[PDB]
């Protein structure tokens, strides 16, 4: 109880870096990069007992993730890759580990000040989402 008071809420991104470069290194083709690239999504966390459930609504796609952490779970990703994900809690940080194809990507989500900041990793590539509250 109270374990992601601080995410839940409505936030909308505001900022993006290095975005393109980790859509290209998780294998995204050339039109999903355009056109997702633009996306301002909308994020919606919410806690109900232990599920805590992620939805994102943009232009581009509306997507929705409950879970319980810990407990893997197949997920379908903006892009649509088939991913099975795992989301933990690691020192107030959500670490969000999906797999598909022999490969593997994290997004971790953490409050920073006022904002809700989005990491996004595959391999030596980073690239970091900034939300604010909507
Ligand atoms: O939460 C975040 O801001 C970022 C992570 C999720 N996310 N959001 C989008 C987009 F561009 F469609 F909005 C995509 C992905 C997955 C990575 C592949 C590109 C599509």
């Amino acid at each position: 109880s109270h374990m992601c008071d601080a995410f839940v809420g409505t936030w909308k991104l505001v900022s993006s870096e290095n975005f393109d470069d980790y859509m290209k290194e998780v294998g995204v083709g050339f039109a999903t990069r355009k056109v997702a690239g633009m996306a301002k999504p909308n994020m919606i966390i919410s806690v109900n007992g232990d599920v805590i459930t992620i939805k994102s609504e943009s232009t581009f796609k509306n997507t929705e993730i409950s879970f319980i952490l810990g407990q893997e779970f197949d997920e379908v990703t903006a892009d649509d890759r088939k991913v099975k994900s795992t989301i933990t809690l690691d020192g107030g940080v959500l670490v969000h580990v999906q797999k598909w194809d022999g490969k593997s990507t994290t997004i971790k989500r953490k409050r920073e000040d006022d904002k809700l900041v989005v990491e996004c990793v595959m391999k030596g590539v980073t690239s970091t989402r900034v939300y604010e509250r909507a």
